[PDB]
């Protein structure tokens, strides 16, 4: 069908991304300094950096955040198939859960001591807190991770306005 | 095993049943307008419709529906014949006589594959929440065009209830022959 | 690599894991009274118990369940041998002793739950059902001396599995 709604709906739709556009006409996604390297899959998006026997990965999905809860993977190459994984969320960033996961596993291992922070002793926190920013997971880090999560988010904001016109228009 | 305590729960079962029967024997089960098809497997129910180059299925279970009256989150999948490949997706739910009062409220859109293994997380998903108000007009009115509107959600909270009723019954049936036997 | 914050992250946890031990250690894993099999999986515990014509699982996961006291959520599956193919599924938790969140028949050894299948909220139930649901519990070992004892092996299963990750923890940072 192609109501008149619909055609009202389409014309609403030019108007908005029109508008979207123009105010993003002089901005591009805010680059992080670091060594960090972004990879994109659709709404999930992961930074990864390299460091002396180590790898450092960062992923979080812009989809309800823009303030996304992001997860902290820390390889060591002497034991390439185990990670200790920090899950972090937004007081400006904290660890919530932490444990132990076997890299790139297909899913995820709930049986896996996991150690929830919510009644975890302030000096262990504080160490892994001390441990990420060691890496380059810190406070700065966080705050230009919003930013980027922001951009990412208005850009695909935009790009399904456009999927919504093409489907409302169709048939 | 079959204990006395057994004896005494299929005791209180059979009785359950019957004044259950009794009682939901009467709403003559709820019919909506708009020509929908119930398509229904254990708790899962899916209310299909189709128009004009498109297919419209509701989907909802009857688990955890209740906050007497069943008003479960429901999704809405519009089809388009020309792309059957995927399709809009509309999570609606009842918010816990204004004029402003709509029965039903849409929180979250997407666009995902048909017949997909599972809900594809790396679909752009958009929130409700701080929605441009036009635009979330318009989907209403989207859906209203397309049978799904204020007395839909109406008639699908008498159906769910309806639903609910009927296999909570088969419930107890199914528990009685459980602990009846042995 | 390995920084001096590492350094000393690594005798931080020496020290931790150290007073850990010394607290636990004055105690064995305590037994659960009824004829229970006790079987691991990780966090996973599942205590499994044979009575005439029936097989009684009760399972928990330590995760999530909090010296710190464990109380978890269980799920008892009741399966009758003239029926193995479907089992009765109780979930409980600790809110007289446990309560009953939820019941349904789900399918015996499945790999996944099924949500297609009829599931009883006990929030929206009347408390006829509710006691006789207990009293199924009680006669075939889950009462409340069972539920006390759940939550001391828990806990014993809990604190030992900390400190194991802690150890784990510890040879992770000293690396590199």
């Amino acid at each position: 069908m192609h109501t008149d709604g619909d055609k009202a709906f389409v014309d609403f739709l030019s108007d908005e991304i029109k508008e979207e556009r123009k105010i993003q006409k002089h901005k591009t996604l805010p680059k992080m300094s670091g060594g960090w390297e972004l990879e994109l899959n659709g709404t999930e998006a992961k930074l990864v950096r390299k460091v002396a026997g180590e790898k450092i990965t960062v992923t979080f999905n812009i989809n309800n955040s823009s303030t996304p809860n992001f997860v902290v993977e820390v390889i060591k190459n002497d034991d390439g198939k185990k990670a200790l994984v920090l899950d972090c969320h937004y007081d400006i960033f904290s660890i919530r859960e932490v444990s132990f996961q076997s890299t790139g596993e297909s899913e995820w291992k709930d049986t896996n001591y996991t150690l929830n922070t919510d009644s975890l002793d302030w000096a262990l926190y504080d160490h892994l807190m001390d441990f990420l920013a060691d890496r380059g997971v810190d406070n700065t880090f966080a705050d230009e991770l919003v930013e980027l999560s922001t951009a990412l988010e208005h850009q695909e904001y935009i790009t399904f306005l456009e999927d919504l016109k093409s489907f409302v228009k169709s048939q």
